[PDB]
């Protein structure tokens, strides 16, 4: 599966549905398989889609991570055209493994057409996102998480592309 | 990779929509391999049925035969089934005609649906909440239209089924 | 295509049915590589667990073994997972034998299920509810039917696991 | 409080378990005017259809007359609303005899079902469905057993209802 | 007996229909004291808000002013909740006028929609939906009929809601 | 609606379902009705049903709070019969707070029959719910718990008693 044409249009494989992550799962390229990759004994809920860019590998060693924002949750293991927002900087107990914010192209959500930016989305979503990625794995025992705040489209853009030269 | 099926007493279906979804619009890639999002629908319409399209199928719209499918409980998206036609609904959008073919489970599959023999065992209130939503769906939606011109026998989705396997052959 | 995993403790399920489903019992099919529908259910009955198969394993009745799997919350059909087995439940039906080995997901899978190593630490109405089940969900179909023995044990489960993998790479 | 209703045709119903409910059971409490807990039941059995009473009636068993009731959806519980028979399903128990009025609601409030006049209008099959679960979701509970033997038309769900309005 | 509440930026709603609902509708009996079912829509439409209404209240036709509640998730029916107004749908039913107010919950309740003082703070494609879906949700009904004029602001809200509350006391 | 018997089967009114919490419901007893008290900004749920004994009074001025748990959430409005296994300890904003933890009366639930104490629960089980206390008001300006711990059933019945007694004054 091809990454994408960019930035403003690439594939993201949904993994977790927003509303998810009582089971968190992890798709499965070598055996073409949707899987289970844990369960989570918390009361925390994903607060958007969760997935991943195919054709792409980030400095975790695993593709790179998208938060997408719809206005109902996708089916995991759906494939979908995506823009990017913005970009979310952390490290967990591994390393760093930052996240793109994105949303649909502008042909697969017209609700969607007038947030162009990080700006265009509310400090309150993007508090509450920050919120669950800082505490999901308070009950892991070993697992831990720090968010070290946002950065712009561009930002998003220069992590994207160093992703694809990664890949291959 | 996928055969359209034996013929209109049998035939595949890959369902895309849900009954009672629609908010998030889905659509099989062959090419991918995968199940992808079309788009997200902002109107209150939810499709009336299961919705999805015959593999090996080609239309004259130049996208595989449409089916609606009634079963007791929805169906999840990128499933197959095994279905037998009851009828076939003729329609026009902005890109001209446009035709449903109605369909059920197999026998095997919904023993509750054997005295299902055609449209005419189909409530009529049901039929028309189905005119309704494809009548309707577009409405909210710029440069896009659509019209119910009424439904058809068994017959005529037989003909139009078997239209749409030889077109794909031919291709 | 899929192996079946290494162990009895370690194994791989294809989920075809999701714990509280079954309205509509789902099928995976390797020769098209869809989840298919096969058929729906007419009782008013939900699957007390999550139901799926072994990959490359072949039981008695054609198929490859069954799996009935609990988690804490219900798995998406067409899932694939790692899971230990706690015993296997013995039954029979109208095409003969067809046992269905009761399993959880693997340690690093689910932390919450890490006390539970045995069918002792499931519920005794849990295991009582997953028979009555099994015993009834084909009553309103005809010439169908189910017998279930009894619960038997891990060991129990091993040898009908390292039985069915036998007749398969047969 | 609250009226048996006008007639056979039109007639009120509390609903206390959702079609496709059946997990937790409630039960209406007149006396402290709360929807309540009875019970919570292991069994995999569902409701295959709504089930309730009638206020200001009074059966056999003590309780107020039991109804059966057939929606296009199922219906919260704890609401009232206003039903028609279509029949009776004539049933005993360990405690006796207790049947229950099958109905669906007046066609002011559900046209899908205004074609529905009589128990012949309902197919087999969903009655068959219906008598296997009174049946068989008590059988996690040895010594205590239930037999359907049959079901009987409108007028007879008629007397039922007439007789159990007297006994009020 | 439940007051309206203080004012236009402050009064009480009972939710009859949750966002997303109205497969079944549900209406409050204020005389048993019981939600009770009020019609179950054959239409494969879902309301794109809550729905409810003023207690205290009585509009042209006879029932309490109607309220449409916008909110970050469905509430449930039989819930009472704090709302303000942000402006009004006029429109007309078979039997005559017909309007809702449009509102959203005060600050304490939902901090989120702080920023949400009039219909302008509310995207039209929102506004567009819900307005269709009050146009179109009767459509399959025998002998009901809806026309939807347009939207007023918060004042025109006021007044129909003030008025409301006057017929209400006059008896 | 009286408290009910004892610790060992009391009456609790459901306010918020398990697994619930993007709108936090409170029933108001004036008025009789369930009423929403706000809209959660977190992306989190009710790990356990919550509400609370009618007719007591806890030190913050409102009735004693109760997390009920239950093989399947319970609707929001609903009274049940319960027995307490313990009690969470804890302070908020406004200050010492404890919730009751109970679970249905036997005749309501006999699959938790062998449930009599704390321990009895999954320390998981727990520890997701001191978490999710200690949590859920992360967003919320000058709202704030602190979880002192969890004490056994003497402990429960000791507040439970209390606050019959407050509530008769
Ligand atoms: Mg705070
Ligand atoms: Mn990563
Ligand atoms: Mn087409
Ligand atoms: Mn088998
Ligand atoms: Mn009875
Ligand atoms: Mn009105
Ligand atoms: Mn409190």
């Amino acid at each position: 599966v091809s990454a994408g044409k960019g930035i403003d249009d690439f594939n993201v494989i949904i993994e977790i549905p927003a509303n998810g992550g009582e089971v968190k799962y992890e798709y499965d390229k070598e055996l073409g398989f949707l899987t289970v990759d844990r369960f989570m004994p918390t009361s925390m809920r994903y607060p958007c889609n969760y997935g991943f860019v195919p054709s792409t590998l980030a400095q975790d060693g695993d593709p790179l991570d998208v938060l997408v924002l719809t206005p109902v949750p996708v089916q995991p293991g759906v494939l979908m055209r995506v823009r990017a927002l913005g970009i979310m900087k952390m490290e967990d107990e591994a390393g760093e493994d930052s996240k793109v914010l994105a949303v649909p192209v502008v042909k697969a959500c017209r609700a969607y057409e007038a947030i162009q930016s990080l700006k265009d989305i509310s400090s309150l979503l993007l508090d509450a996102i920050s919120h669950f990625f800082e505490r999901y794995k308070d009950l892991e025992p070993n697992k831990w998480a720090k968010v070290k705040g946002w950065e712009d489209k561009e930002a998003a853009k220069k992590e994207f592309e160093a992703s694809i030269v990664r890949f291959k």
